[PDB]
């Protein structure tokens, strides 16, 4: 249960949501939405200690390896899990047609 | 294709697969399998710029946001894609047995 619900319900420094913002033409350079100007994707950051949402077995061996080897780089990364659509609306001339953006908002992470 | 065939035939600083051997005894602790005693599984290691094999779309637009603000931390990761099985032998009693334990050979990394 990495979510929004529980990451942002706390400080964390293991794996977990974070807040994050994007501005269409600030940060994308993308002029043809109409609404919204922007919107929060949020992004996966913190270490994968074992115990640790480690879902594949790979994961597993892979922290397990990381405690018997501190200083490895060797190391499960945080990672998004859950991604769910963003509603806009772009013009097509003047007409207005709503989209909706498959997968750019990360409501869960995991280790990977 | 960022897979051990590109990976090992170069050096590379973008996100691609590592060697690693894991020493089941000395890693793992693991004292119950026969053979092998360790074996090659490999990591997944280094940045995700844009159009550096990115699948999802929120992995699209997060190294998109990147490039319009270089030092982010919000960024996609190196993780592995394809994982092959590893065969094993380990004893029960005297009697030995063959299993294939899934997924512990990572063949492949992608950005997420």
């Amino acid at each position: 249960a990495l979510d929004t619900n529980y990451c942002f319900s706390s400080t964390e420094k293991n794996c977990c949501v974070r807040q994050l913002y994007i501005d269409f033409r600030k940060d994308l350079g993308w002029k043809w939405i109409h609404e919204p100007k922007g919107y929060h994707a949020n992004f996966c950051l913190g270490p994968c200690p074992y115990i640790w949402s480690l879902d594949t077995q790979y994961s597993k061996v892979l922290a397990l390896y990381n405690q018997h080897n501190p200083g490895a780089s060797a190391a499960p990364c945080c990672v998004p899990q859950a991604l769910e659509p963003l509603p806009i609306v772009y013009y097509v001339g003047r007409k207005p047609k709503v989209e909706q953006l498959s997968n750019m908002i990360v409501r869960s992470c995991k280790c990977s």
